[PDB]
């Protein structure tokens, strides 16, 4: 009644792992499908597409470790718990608590980075993989130039040593989260989002500890995550799992390169398509996004 | 605020784009000194007295900085492009009767300086630049490692009001964080506390902070375009030039400075100095001696 329930019919679950609890909304029946959000959002970003997927799947809509209502494991000097390798291990443990050792996976933004790292580390856990509006972390850094440095400035700003980004973000947190939501949409304002969802994102961003977690995520993104990707690309390791890459016609991924061509170097069985949308596919273009996921996973 | 230039006069120079504030001392050939970010003219307070023994020293606040007036900006950040700043400083010097002068700049002021030399070389007898490479070269070498080192080049260039709103929460923190982080020691020990107060009070004005972002916005767009035309056309600076850099400073993170400046200038000398970014305050005696020797 403070924050709205945007998943009518879904249960709420607190799933224990050795690193802390994962919060998730659970609905539907059939094969299991895990959906992962990214920055600066929570699990509620899937509220327009999850009911359509729940017609054929058991849908598990989870807050990433340290995000939303999931617990925040204590970080260290190498940002270990917020590396995508560690987040993937934690979510594998969460799914085992529900009896799911082989599942389908779709991720957006940071959640898509957890997802492809999971596929490289533990491919036997996945039946099929979908990533929304990303290229691998290694590719963003290797294509770093003037134009991309300006477009994804937050990759270098949020990775500065603590407490610099934390202190600046505290300067106007409501403004910052709303500016990020609006600036990455095709419309350029907040009119694509459900106002009740925006309230979820604004409340999460209001907590200083939650903002610190997000900075640790981006710190890992500039250091350990990049090194982990570098090992795979220099060894020629590919994702063996069937994979779908979706991206926004005016999103982030298409600024760096031709997404489907990039992912071919990283995966052996990948298909893709553009969606008429900005970065936030499931909220800007929910019907097209759900159609493409339904067809791919079934 | 303390007077850190005993014996220097104070001048308010009129130009078409607003007044320039400057301290003036000494006697001899004219020498203009320009500061950068996030500082004011007082950064020269340890070096200008040595220079004043031999030169007519003019220590100016950049357009929009310190006590100089703030021309209103536009959608292309025109008044805070280095081309425009150079033109405004040429007019200021003409008001004093100086149509041919020597010039030394640090940080943003060094970028005004080398742009002045490319646009209007006949105005300069000699030029010195401290701890910079040309703006084009910073952007051309912007890889992962450098993007993390000079993140503020992309953060402060974001569209208004995003940097301004974040800086407004705790301005004192950000200005001191930047002063500390670019010194060799990593703290504020190298600065005179009275000079830090000057920089802190300037940064506390929201209009002054907006100007600094407009300067960085020009640095990401029009300044880069202007440099790109010159380098792709093979236009080199013909003025005799000195490039000084800190061994722990910013310029040497991207590349070997002297090799880069030889691409941009036909008569360049260069020397490292054991210092962070803030040469005139971290290494005053070495900096002053290098300048006196070059300009004489």
């Amino acid at each position: 009644p403070d924050l709205a329930d945007l998943f009518p019919g879904f249960g709420s679950e607190w799933i224990n792992t050795s690193s802390g609890r994962i919060f998730a909304r659970v609905g539907g029946d059939g094969p299991p499908l895990l959906l992962l959000h990214g920055f600066p959002q929570t699990h509620v970003m899937w509220h327009r597409v999850a009911p359509k997927l729940a017609e054929r799947f058991k849908v598990i809509v989870a807050d990433l470790p340290g995000y939303g209502w999931s617990d925040m494991p204590e970080s260290d000097e190498q940002h270990t718990p917020y590396t995508k390798r560690a987040m993937a291990k934690q979510l594998i443990e969460a799914m085992e608590q529900l009896g799911h050792v082989h599942f389908a996976l779709a991720g957006h933004d940071r959640g898509a980075r957890v997802s492809y790292r999971l596929a490289l580390d533990s491919p036997g856990r996945l039946s099929k993989l979908a990533v929304l509006d990303i290229l691998p972390t290694y590719e963003y850094w290797q294509r770093m130039n003037r134009a991309y440095a300006l477009k994804i400035y937050h990759w270098s700003f949020l990775a500065q040593p603590a407490p610099l980004p934390e202190n600046l973000l505290g300067g106007d947190p409501d403004f910052y989260v709303k500016a990020k939501l609006a600036s990455w949409t095709r419309a350029g304002d907040l009119s694509a989002f459900d106002p009740r969802a925006v309230e979820h994102y604004r409340i999460a961003f209001a907590d200083p500890m939650r903002r610190h977690v997000m900075c640790e995520d981006y710190r890992a993104g500039a250091y350990a995550d990049f090194e982990h990707d570098k090992i795979d690309v220099e060894a020629g390791n590919k994702i063996p799992v069937p994979m779908l890459a979706l991206w926004g016609a005016s999103g982030i991924a298409q600024s760096a390169a031709t997404p489907l061509d990039v992912w071919r170097k990283w995966a052996s069985d990948v298909q893709g398509a553009p969606i008429e949308s900005g970065h936030f596919l499931p909220e800007e273009a929910p019907d097209q996004t759900a159609e493409a996921l339904v067809r791919f996973f079934s």
